[PDB]
């Protein structure tokens, strides 16, 4: 019993990072195998960053400009080459610690885990999801670029973010591992809009399933309601349409609680219409959505 | 900016964690130079918990009774003892992933993360708090037994928790690495007051202050208070009295967002007596009380 915001074990994704450093710039990487990644705005000063011509910028640069270390292991950089927004540098060692590893593209409303590093040093772990807008409410400082986002299947580590920015607003923007943004976003200094966020339904309705598999219930009602109703409440309240193909994602917590899906969205759409009236769920006073269904199944059963 | 409930990075405690197997009985355990501690309910068949004699149960135990295994290695026992709460088992090869560490005893109050183990294996990693009434409000489920909390600074470990059991109440409770429990908690299956819980003043201020550092300012107003008017508010809401030793934890963020302890008291006063008013500080609909003024310094700093 308990449920708690768990982020995977960060160990594997430890034994990958590196400090890159070129010229007065210096940022996190990711080495796996005999590459390096890390985002491409490293070969930048601060001036560079209001409109930079990438291409331009790293033709002045040369293999020995990327100076990449992990603690007291200097790596020797044979090849570099830009892919989209993230440099990858060949270095002449494959790291030892590479973990069974996969580059994916997340879909928005999925979670993942950040190890948030330092000049390569790892400071710490959180989960956090996508947002639908395709930006993340993380916790990153100058310096935490380059900082990746996994997710852990068994001993395969999924590597699906890197981070790359900080918007005016105080949320960020990073890429997949091909150096593609989520989102409009583009790696230079401008304001640029993140676009309308909602929150993400299915996860709500995933996290109220685990509320009442560690005893919260007060929110359970004696009601139903359909697709479409619900629906009408998601759109006033600024929440992702509910479909089947989520309902059926839903299916073995509903199976797990006998509580039918439209039963549970009911429980939702009264805590929409009216608040928490001063109670909490989950030790949380806000419907909370960074939840997927899976992760409560993976947590309520305890995977590794 | 943007302020995630943290927790360390994991990998020095992963490498520590082994399954510890005695009879019909598995849980973890982690091995630290040539010992592996875990809680002594190894020992224990279920029937046996409702008044177990951990002494005579112990001594119909022998060396190769414990079986320890991380993956493919096996480990031999070489010596087993009950120290408290605790059974140490020397085995013969010095765990070659062991960090730095110490064995420290935590206050209620402080914080630490969890790396959630089963079978030997981690699952996951959160951040919590050590409740004033000595439980935490983890996230464990049968065969999570074993698993610790732990804080870093630099390249130590220091290991505070060991999670050893689950109240009827749904939290949890355990010991320091020698075994003694924090509270007035014995482990065997009975019901045991907890006792009565209150709000971590001191990390609720420190939290207050985290977002103003990240831009959430709407609670801030034009009053101030004083310690013995605070308290009396502190008092009739259940929060922990605020003593000058708090005020002088929380100096660095004074100075540094230069709002007088006593004007953020003033804001928590007025929180405490009104409520958020539907508003959100932090992605949270209620006053955190998880981070201590430590812990939003480092976050707040970047620290590795
Ligand atoms: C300061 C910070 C904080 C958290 N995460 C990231 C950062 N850093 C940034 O955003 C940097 C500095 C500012 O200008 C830009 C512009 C574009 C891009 Cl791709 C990077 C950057
Ligand atoms: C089931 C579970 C879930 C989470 N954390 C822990 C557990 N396990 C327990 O509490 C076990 C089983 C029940 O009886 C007792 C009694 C005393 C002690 Cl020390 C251990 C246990």
């Amino acid at each position: 019993s308990g449920f708690r915001k768990m982020a995977f074990p960060s160990g594997k994704v430890e034994g990958c990072m590196v400090q890159v450093t070129c010229g007065t710039t210096t940022l996190n990487g990711l080495w796996l195998d005999d590459v390096v990644y890390c985002p491409r705005h490293v070969i930048c000063t601060s001036e560079d960053m209001l409109n930079p011509n990438y291409e331009d910028l790293l033709i002045r640069k040369s293999n020995h400009n990327f100076l990449v270390q992990a603690g007291n292991v200097q790596l020797r950089v044979i090849g570099h080459s830009m892919q989209n927004c993230v440099l990858k540098l060949k270095v002449d060692t494959a790291n030892p610690k590479t973990p069974k590893y996969k580059f994916v593209r997340i879909q928005p409303g999925q979670t993942f885990s950040v190890l948030a590093c330092y000049n390569g040093s790892p400071s710490g772990v959180y989960q956090c999801a996508m947002r639908p807008n395709f930006t993340i409410k993380g916790s990153f400082l100058n310096g935490s670029c380059g900082s990746v986002g996994f997710n852990i299947d068994y001993d395969c580590v999924s590597f699906c973010y890197m981070h790359h920015m900080e918007l005016p607003t105080g949320v960020h923007a990073g890429t997949d591992l091909e150096g593609n943004f989520y989102g409009p976003f583009v790696d230079r200094q401008t304001a640029q809009a993140a676009g309308t966020d909602t929150t993400i339904t299915v996860n709500v309705l995933a996290w109220l399933y685990a509320a009442v598999i560690n005893g919260d219930r007060w929110f359970l009602n004696r009601f139903t309601t359909t697709l479409n109703d619900f629906n009408l409440v998601a759109m006033k309240y600024n929440y992702e349409p509910l479909t089947q193909d989520h309902v059926d994602i839903l299916g073995p917590l509903s199976a797990q609680t006998g509580i039918a899906v439209l039963d549970m969205c009911a429980s939702l759409k009264e805590l929409l219409q009216n608040g928490m009236n001063g109670r909490t769920i989950l030790g949380s006073a806000l419907l909370e959505d960074e939840f997927t269904p899976f992760d409560v199944v993976r947590q309520c059963s305890g995977v590794t």
